[PDB]
């Protein structure tokens, strides 16, 4: 009954599991026909042939095998207000905040979704062809890696997906008769459309919402096509689902790069980074060290899991296999080795489109020909004289991590890479040094929650997971504090990093970019073994390498003012105390308080 609608693939040659929710959710979506993904090359040629031809891809003549996507301007972000994670108790997914309304995750009922979710799957695929994506992330046959299944009706999904994960037949026999995670996706418009669509790219932001049900291992995303949204491995289940699942085991599921750094001698160590937006956080995962001698090697450029090994190294695998990152602001400069990735086998969003069939983007740092023409994301002819961009803020390109010309030999070993040093970060204009280092894990850990950045305004993002959390935010830290008790534990060094701090003219104190490895060299060397402050180590004066650069003001890069830290940790422990209430563990109150302590005496 079923097996009549099968364009691709067998009903009968998958896993019992597997084969029950597809059936289940077929039945429910009404998609006139099912296509199981084996992600092969023919496959995604065949995908993207059809796109082309239902208006929905454009390729980019200039390159080897790339395209263009355009979306509906209604749908162009993960959209955190349209998130919710779903539990029965509210307060495993959040804490109850004194004041008001959590800023650390939003909670919906069993109840209230039951109702949500019946409000929009229903036949919301007919007129449809159903796939289903069959995916891991990590390297297949890692006991990191963990599986999904992901059901959607977009052929750009699964276009992205092959990009994003390990995809196809060959996960299917990784995952036998195992447990995965289930993820289901419509981009809600069944056929005959009720609204009118634009730019070929169907959406319903009304009904928009993207639930997880960690209870249930599921995820379940309507009304968007858009990257955190759509690409359920990603945010979804790689931050949200698998940080739940990581407290269940004893590991962490984090957002943060891996970069391999290796010094002049050949020695070398693994980083791993969380950054808020707008950080440099991806130029960060590639950089082109200025150091001579040095050598950086990308692992990823987002997310990281990672889980103690018998011998007790904190070791991490990218759970992903390619890069979606953010296009405007990428060039030679800024990201050179970015440029060289996407140069083929590449999917672009919202970008524009030159008129001899290249990418453009704000940023991008390249003069055009005489004469060569664009076209902005909206379609529309675009001069340097309309006030508006040519590529959306948000726009990205999608590309294989194996084409970057740094990527590490170790970016896709079944064992992960030993991480030796947790770096966090943020954009603080004033006050917060270049680099410091924690007192301890446990200070460790109140870094990582204490962490604010710029975005006009100053806002948290406690360990940049802030949208990201699978659970309540109090419970994660009493998770990170226990990995300190772990059985022969070789914990990494706790860093909190800074490029952006600027004099009392305005103007950036750290010339940052490929001098960041100038900071890195001190985190290196403090990993084998500083000047001590009230909010952790700082170097010695001269410790830092900056032969090279013009005469930086240290001073006050690396000034500590009472004024400044006073109103600082006042600002920490009100957030923490109104935001995490019941659920902060009472080590991070001791942390404050001795943070306090240190500060009142200077
Ligand atoms: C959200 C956008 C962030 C942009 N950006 C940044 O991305 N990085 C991170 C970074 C980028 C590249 C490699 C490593 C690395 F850590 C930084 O370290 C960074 N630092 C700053 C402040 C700053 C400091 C100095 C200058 N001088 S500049 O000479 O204008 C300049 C531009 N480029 C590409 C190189 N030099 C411009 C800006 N902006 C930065
Ligand atoms: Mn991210």
């Amino acid at each position: 009954n079923l097996s009549a609608k099968v364009v691709q693939g067998s009903l009968d040659s998958l896993p019992q599991a597997v084969r029950e929710f597809l059936e289940n959710n077929a039945e429910l979506c009404q998609p006139d026909h099912i296509h199981i993904c084996d992600g092969s090359e023919e496959e995604n040629g065949r995908l993207l042939g059809q796109m082309e031809e239902e208006g929905i891809l454009r390729r980019l003549k200039k390159y080897d095998n790339c395209w263009l996507a355009l979306t509906d301007p209604r749908d162009v972000a993960r959209i955190e207000s349209k998130t919710v994670i779903v539990t029965q108790e509210q307060r495993d997914t959040v804490p109850i905040p004194k004041t008001g309304l959590s800023q650390l995750g939003r909670w919906m009922s069993e109840e209230d979704f039951e109702k949500a979710f019946n409000a929009r799957f229903p036949g919301c695929m007919k007129g449809r062809t159903m796939y289903v994506i069959p995916f891991s992330m990590g390297p297949l046959g890692s006991p990191l890696s963990k599986i999904g299944i992901e059901l959607t009706d977009s052929p750009y999904v699964v276009a992205s997906m092959r990009i994003m994960t390990r995809m196809g037949t060959p996960v299917l026999e990784a995952l036998g008769d195992g447990e995965f995670v289930k993820c289901l996706h419509s981009v809600g418009c069944p056929l005959p459309l009720q609204k009118p669509l634009v730019n070929n790219w169907p959406c319903n932001p009304e009904l928009t919402l993207i639930a997880h049900l960690p209870d249930r291992r599921e995820i379940i995303s309507f009304g968007s096509g858009y990257g955190g949204n759509s690409l359920l491995g990603k945010k979804c289940f790689a931050l949200r689902m698998a940080s739940r699942l990581a407290k269940e085991e004893g590991w962490l599921a984090e957002h943060m790069l891996v970069l391999g750094i290796t010094n002049p001698e050949g020695e070398k160590k693994y980083l791993a980074a969380a950054f808020p937006s707008a950080c440099g956080k991806t130029n960060l995962a590639m950089m082109n060290p200025s150091l001579p001698g040095w050598k950086v090697e990308c692992v990823g450029d987002d997310i990281a899991w990672m889980k103690f090994d018998a011998q007790g190294h904190l070791r991490a695998i990218n759970p992903e296999n390619g890069f979606f990152g953010v296009a405007p602001g990428t060039s030679v400069k800024t990201n050179p080795n970015a440029i060289k990735t996407i140069q083929k086998n590449t999917i672009f969003t919202n970008v524009a489109e030159t008129s001899d069939g290249g990418v453009y983007w704000e940023g991008i740092d390249e003069p055009l020909a005489s004469g060569v023409t664009i076209t902005s994301w909206k379609n529309k002819e675009w001069s340097s004289e309309d006030g508006e961009p040519c590529a959306h803020p948000n726009s990205r390109f999608c590309t294989p991590a194996s084409q970057c010309p740094i990527i590490d030999a170790a970016w896709e070993s079944p064992e992960g890479v030993p991480i030796e040093g947790i770096i966090f970060g943020g954009r603080r204009p004033a006050g917060v040094p270049l680099v410091y280092e924690a007192l301890s894990w446990q200070h460790g850990v109140f870094v990582g929650a204490a962490m604010r950045s710029e975005a006009k305004i100053i806002m948290h993002d406690p360990f940049a997971m802030r949208p990201f959390f699978g659970y309540n935010f109090g419970k994660y830290l009493a998770h990170w504090l226990s990995m300190a008790q772990h059985p022969a534990a070789k914990l990494p060094k706790i860093f909190h990093v800074n490029w952006f701090r600027k004099d009392k003219e305005g103007k950036f104190l750290w010339p940052g970019f490929g001098e960041n490895s100038r900071v890195l060299e001190w985190m290196f060397n403090r990993i084998d073994g500083t000047k001590l402050t009230p909010i952790g180590y700082i170097p010695k004066e001269d410790a830092l390498n900056l032969k090279g650069l013009g005469h930086i003001n240290m001073m006050e890069l690396f000034s500590i003012s009472k004024e400044f830290w006073d109103k600082e940790v006042e600002d920490i422990e009100k957030y923490l105390v109104d935001q995490v209430n019941a659920d902060l563990p009472c080590e991070i109150e001791r942390e404050i308080l001795a943070l306090k302590q240190r500060i009142s005496q200077m």
